[PDB]
C-alpha cells in the first residue's frame, strides 16, 4: 500500500469536509466553512492519497486562531472548546483557557490531524514532520502561522486509562500544560470502507481538548520518530 501526500486542493473538498465531520459530529461549528478555509491556506497543509485515488484518507493542517480572527467557524471553534471547559472544568482553568486563546501577542494554533483508522498509523510521522517542515519555512518568511506559540489540538479519544483514536496523540496529551476531556453523543466511527466497528469492552466515546506549548514540540517529535519510524 503505497501512499502520496499533496496540497490541499479543491478536489479533496469532500474528503477533507467528511474528515472533519467525524471530529465535530453536530457541534456548532461549520464544517464546510472551515474546509474551504483550509484549502485556501496555501503551503500549509497536505492531504494523503493512496496511489481510489480520489478518497482522502487523511488530513493535516494548522490555523492560526488570533490571524483567523473574522472568520465564524473559527469564533466557533474558540466558543466550542471554552463552552465545554466551562461545562466540565473548574473556572480557574475556564479563565486561563479564555486567557490563553485571547493572548494576541501568543497566538495559538489550531493544530488538525485527521486520518481513517485503516491508514497505518506509521504514517503519521511524515504528516507531522511535513508540517513542521511547512510551519519552519512560515516562521522563515513572517506568516502567521509560523508564529505560533501554543498548540491546540482536540483529539478523538475513549475510555473504557486515556485512550487515542490517533495513538500518537499520546505525546501531545503528555506534554499539555491544559487538558480536558468532554463526552459525544453522535458516536460516530471512523468511515473508512468500514461498515461497523467494535469493541469487546464498552467504551464512551470522548473529545479531548489539549493546549501544548511551543517548546515542547520537539520533545513530542522525537517519541514519534521513536514509535513510529518505518
Amino acid at each position: 500500500h503505497h501512499f502520496e501526500a499533496y496540497s490541499l486542493s479543491d478536489n479533496d473538498y469532500d474528503g477533507i469536509k467528511k474528515l472533519l465531520q467525524q471530529l465535530f459530529l453536530k457541534a456548532p461549528v461549520n464544517t464546510a466553512e472551515l474546509t474551504d478555509l483550509l484549502i485556501q491556506q496555501n503551503h500549509i497543509g497536505s492531504v494523503i492519497k493512496q496511489t481510489d485515488e480520489d478518497e482522502v484518507f487523511g488530513f493535516i493542517s494548522l490555523l492560526n486562531l488570533t490571524e483567523r480572527k473574522g472568520t465564524q467557524c473559527v469564533e466557533q471553534i474558540q466558543e466550542l472548546v471554552l463552552r465545554f471547559c466551562e461545562k466540565n472544568c473548574e473556572k480557574s482553568m475556564v479563565e486561563q483557557l479564555d486567557k490563553f486563546l485571547n493572548d494576541t501577542t501568543k497566538p495559538v494554533g489550531l493544530l488538525l490531524s485527521e486520518r481513517f483508522i485503516n491508514v497505518p498509523p506509521q504514517i503519521a510521522l511524515p504528516m507531522y514532520q511535513q508540517l513542521q517542515k511547512e510551519l519552519a519555512g512560515a516562521h522563515r518568511t513572517n506568516k502567521p502561522c509560523g508564529k505560533c506559540y501554543f498548540y491546540l489540538l482536540i483529539s478523538k479519544t475513549f475510555v473504557e486509562a486515556l485512550m487515542f483514536a490517533n495513538a500518537e496523540e499520546e505525546f501531545f496529551y503528555e506534554k499539555a500544560i491544559l487538558k480536558f476531556n468532554y463526552s459525544v453523543q453522535e458516536e460516530s466511527d471512523t468511515c473508512l470502507g468500514g461498515k461497523w466497528s467494535f469493541d469487546d469492552v464498552p467504551m464512551t466515546p470522548l473529545r479531548t481538548v489539549m493546549l501544548i506549548p511551543g517548546d515542547k514540540m520537539n520533545e513530542i517529535m522525537d517519541k514519534l520518530k521513536e514509535y513510529l519510524s518505518v
